C-alpha cells in the first residue's frame, strides 16, 4: 500500500504523469500520478 | 487533505466506522472510516 493524496499545487487537467509525479515530489512525495475518471493529480509516499 | 491508505489489519466488511478507526488508530494513523462503495476500512493522517 501507499499513503496517498491530492495535489495542492498541481495545476491543469492530469493527462500524463511525468508532470504530475514532479509536481508530487516538489510537495515532498516520492510519485505521482493521474486520477483515472476525474484526471485529479495523485501524490503518493511510503505509509 | 490528508494522506490515506487502505488498513492492514481491519477484519471483516466496513459497516460503521468505529472498528475501522480503532484498526487504523492500532496501526499508527489518526483516524479511518469505511471506503462508500467497497466497503474498505481506510486509514488517515496528516501528509
Ligand atoms: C454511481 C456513481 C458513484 C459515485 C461515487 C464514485 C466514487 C467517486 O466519485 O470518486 C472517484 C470516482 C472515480 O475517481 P477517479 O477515477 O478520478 O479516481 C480514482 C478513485 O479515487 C479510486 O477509488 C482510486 O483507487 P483507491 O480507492 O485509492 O484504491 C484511484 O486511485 P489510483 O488507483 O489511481 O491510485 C483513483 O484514480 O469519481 C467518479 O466516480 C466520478 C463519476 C463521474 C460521473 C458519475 C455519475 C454521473
Ligand atoms: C461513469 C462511471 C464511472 C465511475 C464509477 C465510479 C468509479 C470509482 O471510482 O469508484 C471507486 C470504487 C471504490 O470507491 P469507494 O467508494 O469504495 O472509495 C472511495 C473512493 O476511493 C474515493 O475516490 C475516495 O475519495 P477521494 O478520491 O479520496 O476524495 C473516497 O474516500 P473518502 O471520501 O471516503 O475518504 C472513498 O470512500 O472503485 C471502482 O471504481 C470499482 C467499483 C465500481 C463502482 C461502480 C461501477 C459499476
Amino acid at each position: 500500500r501507499e499513503c496517498k493524496t491530492e495535489s495542492n499545487t498541481f495545476p491543469g487537467i492530469c493527462i500524463t504523469k511525468p508532470p504530475c509525479r514532479k509536481a508530487c515530489i516538489s510537495e515532498k512525495f516520492t510519485d505521482g500520478h493521474c486520477s483515472k475518471i476525474l484526471r485529479r493529480c495523485l501524490c503518493t509516499k511510503p505509509c
